[PDB]
């Protein structure tokens, strides 16, 4: 009767069966500890526009018709990632479920790894199941206790919320305050949360609930039954309230449960990526590449500068408004002379590209007007010389990063997309930062519905045809699709550094993101703010970045991404050029990654080996209690000497009272070295460890 | 303030009186020859709100006249194609600037009064307190002076493919249920809602038409009747969230029109709709836009004889995955090279310009009602359709192929494929395309006539113009004169066409109403020309019968104006009646002059037109269930000239139901002194070709008629 699937190491066991009413039921244990209590699986379908009642049932009345098992064990290499190779090793169980009352069958495929379980529903092409609409997916995740969760409010339009750390039973009472103001937001439940969801159990376990390969389907959130402690899939509705237009053969994305008694193993898990389809960009390795950049950006985010060219018009209309006849507001940062200054800085310090926002016509009306024809993505303002900027950047060996804020007007963006990408190709742009700020147009749709998920992928696939890399802000959070389309080098899709200018992010924010948001794909977090007091940029902005300078440096290692921005303005980096050296030195791609220390909400310490080098980089980020590390460099090569530079919080450093106090020490390290470092409140540290290649490097240096 | 204003038509017959009432509501009234046409009616709009009412939502009262400007316009222009060579645009104008103290904002209401009607629109100037706004409801009233007889179809956000109903305004409510027949995509909105291009006949001898003009960047207007006070009010089409228009100043609403006369023929002669549209924007239009007479592989599938699909063995298909080469032909796929060539041969042998082919591309297996997103790619042909060979062959025969772009209402999908689709047309010699939008709109939640889709339809036409492509769009929002601005929009169905004669039939009087309603604003691709009226001969399972005689079908080439005319039957049926087919072969598609000889909505329409750049005339008469007797006087012909006339008429015992294929053909001479008595049978009519004699040899052996 019951089906049992075991992980390769025998530590995890998944038991499957249908109850007495034919409802698919599964459960999972880890080291003999209950991780997932008996939980049901199934979906309810929309009644077909006027048997008709029984057809809506795709949740019970099932009989196990057939079962197939198999084992997979292959290694693959991502174009860019946290390590050179990833091993995909799992035991699989596929259950064919027949539903007599509707004469149709579905398949539930289970893949069990040593670090977690993944499952998905498969809908075979058959006589009685072709086109169908999903009313709701009912995938349950029954918890064995009132765990501690690290969560953000379930929302169909934004994920730019600070995390909350509380018991599952406390979520309901905390939801109201957890939902802060945002340009576009649609919370759905007093107990709804987003994925990836991170939890810590009283019996020493760490559990992460998420999904993988979100394609041709609506984004999954989780709704908590806080009486029975059961999380259940809650999909994003379209403009009519429906949750998915399907056509067999088709599959739902995978649902994942990553678990371990060691928090570091959650970060090390590659289940999400392993469950995605293999790379579909044949020549990816020839053009896809990591990018370290700076940009004309923080000016506008802080309010010092503006995206708009003029402030004298009540509104603008592309093709009618003649900007050449308008009065400059004197705050437009995207002007040729200023852009060249950034290009100079980028070239002088080894950066790959320079982002510039506010370069094109239309910014006057970019915010909250639900404007359809808001941008054309190709017409520059009078003070932005596309060709001259291109000429200069190219001569300096710098690439300009295109900016495509859509103001959430999606049909408008698609209509202009080919011309926009061609414009990029014709003017030397091979990477683009897109955005979707505001309520979606078509009006009625949400940012994470099936409709928009299709758009985001459409944009990435078309970009691949033009050999363009994409960094999409406000898009649906990643679920590992980067394996399939490596040109998607980034997404924000979470609360980033920009909010440190909008009131600030919680001190423990970066000690949570790697356990949640980063599972499924890198984030364009835009770290590197040295002048943490925003009033120095804009007197009217009293927001303060909750970090020390040393912790900002650490983020280049603790916030993984092949796309890394040094977000502050050149002048501020010039004020602390000694600390800036770490940002200049740090790599963007890795051959190896060692998670040294990890505890969600408290601290994260990671060491990574730069790809194709013998150099290592270390970073530690900590919460309000700071953190003391006892580092052991036994991961370094035996018999080798290393030049180590330690960027750490000075004594009494503090994110609030003394954020710019840091020390820099240079010495020698070997695999026998041990170091004690203390991360302050909202602080951390960064270490560059370069293999000695010449005696004339250790001169005057002593062992640390 | 500001004593009521008076606006008069050039001929003094119409008078529009405007005044803001005691509560600040803009009010207008209209009289024709001292008879009330429009009783005091208010104008204004309610806006969407951006513990108490927000005054900003109020754009209907609390106004005061701040300024007024009058002007007269009198200019003549020439359409690329039309019912006559030149159109005179002559009106007296009154523009009223209305200031709203409570919101510190102003709007303008512009009135244009012609000898045959009134047009008005709202204008929203760019200003400090009015920039971006959303319309909740437009409140344009049209107060009737009585319980008039109306020729209407159910107000609907998704379809206009309904038969007309003739009833008193007070009877609409009780007839609505039965007037709403089954359709693939329909959204009725009121028990007393009707579609615009509403025709009425009053007890005191007036004919009134209510409609709109220049429907651009705005939601389609329908009319909702208050049958207790007989007041019609603008009812716009909602978007997926229920809103009725996203506006940004400066902007204007489309024009609202009231066409009136005591002579029904003058309703047909009115050019107010076209005159209110913006002038042509296609500079080189004359060099590529041209009328098209065509036939097509079409009726086969409409009747069920053939299929659009290539195979019947699949539960569904997925473009790019389904390999049609490995599928079994269903043996009913009409869109195959050899068959298409037969049509091309026929088109060339009889002087047609183009051949339409439907079911040529992959995907038709799932085209109907699945709300399928990636339903077509508009470029990949089925295994049995050789695009290049057909192009070479058609070119060799002097024929052009008409592209078919059924979208199955999946709009984002069509837009994503549009440039490649139009480029494919250009690369393969297709200069015209018949598009379609069958099914509920995708994005799901939108309706066929909302602001969103109206934008799409125009987007498709404007892009087509860049490719020098002409468009004929089925299921799109009904026309409002935009063809003046974009002459490449040579057609729309957007009403119940001949296809329904195969779906149970159209009412016998249908074609005696369309010219008074649907045709106001633009031509219709009605696809006339069915000679074998019994569909069971095409498909035994189809017992539908076309409600027409053969002679009436010929008449439609003159009474259903269009620069795009199809001869819808299959070649074999035209072969059976080649003598009658001669009229379809001879009739012109564009005209220098049009004379409306007889006209009564629901009963009969008789029209005479002079072919452009010729001295030849064509006449047609279409009648309802009571038939019609005409006393034709050919004084519109040129004095002293001889004409070779061929009369195609119903036999004395003809009847659409019992004897539809009984006709007579007479050839003789006509002069401006000639007179003919003709009788159109029940559901019948007649057609006449009148060619000026160019060589005395042509009149040899012929006598005067
Ligand atoms: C540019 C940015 O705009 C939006 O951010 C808004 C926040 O969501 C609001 O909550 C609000 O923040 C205010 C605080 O609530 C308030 O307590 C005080 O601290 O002042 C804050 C600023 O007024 O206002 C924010 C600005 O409107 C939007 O939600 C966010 O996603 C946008 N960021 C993206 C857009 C662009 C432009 O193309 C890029 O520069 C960024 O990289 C994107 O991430
Ligand atoms: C092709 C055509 O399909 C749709 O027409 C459907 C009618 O709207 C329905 O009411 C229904 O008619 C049936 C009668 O109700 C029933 O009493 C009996 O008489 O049988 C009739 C036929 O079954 O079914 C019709 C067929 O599904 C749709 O509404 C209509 O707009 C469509 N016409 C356009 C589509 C194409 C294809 O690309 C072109 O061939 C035509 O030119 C278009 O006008
Ligand atoms: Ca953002
Ligand atoms: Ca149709």
């Amino acid at each position: 009767m019951q089906q049992k699937l075991t992980s390769p190491d025998n530590n995890l066991v998944m038991t499957f069966q249908v109850d007495s009413k034919g409802a698919p039921t599964y459960e999972l244990t880890y080291k003999n500890k209950v991780v997932i209590k008996p939980s049901t699986l199934g979906l309810e379908l929309k009644k077909e526009d006027n048997k008709l009642d029984s057809k809506t049932n795709l949740y019970d009345g099932f009989e196990v018709k057939d079962t197939q098992t198999a084992t997979f064990d292959e290694t693959w290499q991502p174009v860019w990632g946290e390590e050179k190779e990833i091993r995909n090793h799992y035991n699989e169980l596929a259950v064919t479920l027949y539903q007599p009352m509707n004469d149709r069958s579905i398949v539930i495929r289970f893949r069990l790894f040593n670090d977690g379980l993944g499952f998905r529903y498969e809908f075979p092409q058959q006589k009685s199941l072709n086109y169908f609409v999903i009313k709701e997916e009912h995938s349950q995740f029954g918890m064995n206790g009132d765990h501690i969760a690290f969560w953000i409010p379930g929302d169909y339009d934004t994920q730019e919320y600070d995390y909350t750390i509380s018991r599952l039973s406390e979520i309901r009472g905390l939801m109201k305050e957890a939902i802060t103001p945002n340009s576009s937001q649609t919370p759905f439940s007093q107990t709804g949360v987003q994925t990836a969801l991170m939890m810590k159990t009283d019996d020493g376990l760490y559990i992460n609930l998420h999904e993988a390969a979100l394609v041709d389907y609506s984004c999954m959130h989780l709704n908590l039954d806080d009486k029975n402690m059961v999380f259940e899939s809650w999909l994003t509705p379209d403009a009519k309230g429906d949750k998915g237009y399907m056509q067999t053969p088709c599959n739902t994305p995978w649902r994942t449960i990553i678990v371990s008694d060691d928090a570091r193993n959650i970060l090390a898990s590659r289940i999400t990526l392993n469950l995605n389809e293999p790379c579909k960009i044949a020549d990816a390795a020839s053009w896809v590449k990591p990018v370290k950049y700076i940009g004309v950006w923080w000016d506008m985010i802080t309010g010092k500068g503006s995206w708009a060219y003029t402030d004298e018009l009540t509104s603008v209309k592309l093709g009618e408004t003649d900007y050449s006849k308008t009065k400059p507001n004197g705050k437009h940062s995207a002007n040729t002379a200023n852009v060249k200054r950034y290009i100079d800085f980028a070239a002088a310090h080894g950066f790959d590209a320079v982002l510039v926002e506010g370069w094109n016509e239309g910014w006057e009306d970019w915010f909250g007007n639900s404007k359809d024809y808001v941008f054309d993505f190709v017409t520059p303002y009078p003070d932005f010389d596309v060709k001259e900027i291109h000429r200069y950047a190219a001569r300096k060996g710098i690439k300009m990063m295109m900016h495509h804020e859509t103001s959430a007007s999606v049909r408008n963006y698609e209509r202009h997309m080919d011309k926009a990408y061609q414009f990029m190709a014709d003017n030397g742009y091979n990477s683009v930062k897109s955005g979707y700020v505001g309520n979606i147009i078509p009006r009625g749709e949400h940012h994470y519905g099936q409709w928009m998920n299709n758009h985001y992928l459409y944009a990435v696939k078309k970009a691949a045809d033009y050999k363009i890399m994409v960094n999409a802000h406000e898009a649906t959070r990643p679920t590992g699709i980067c394996r399939t389309y490596p040109n998607l080098i980034g997404n924000e899709s979470a609360r980033g550094t920009e909010y440190e200018s909008f009131g600030g992010n919680k001190v423990y924010h970066t000690t949570i993101l790697p356990f949640t948001r980063l599972v499924g794909g890198p984030m364009d977090y835009t770290p590197g703010i040295f002048e943490t007091h925003c009033n120095k940029m804009n007197p009217a902005n009293n927001s303060q970045v909750r970090s020390t300078i040393a912790r900002q440096l650490a983020l280049y290692v603790t916030m993984y991404s092949p796309l890394q921005m040094a977000a502050d303005i050149p002048e501020n980096y010039e004020r602390f050029m000694d600390a800036f050296q770490f940002i200049k030195d740090v790599a963007l791609d890795w051959d190896e990654t060692n998670y040294l220390e990890a505890e969600p909400g408290e601290y994260i310490t990671i060491a990574r080996k730069a790809k194709d080098t013998d150099d290592w980089y270390v970073g530690c980020t900590a919460g309000e209690n700071g953190h003391t590390s006892k580092l052991v460099f036994d991961f370094l090569t035996p018999g080798k000497q290393y030049i180590a530079t330690v960027y750490a919080d000075a004594k009494d450093a503090d994110w609030k009272e003394n954020p710019q106090a840091y020390t820099i020490k240079k010495g020698i390290l070997t695999n026998k070295s041990k170091l004690n470092l203390h991360a302050a409140n909202g602080g951390g540290y960064a270490i560059s460890i370069k293999e000695v290649k010449d005696k004339s490097e250790a001169k005057g240096l002593k062992r640390l």
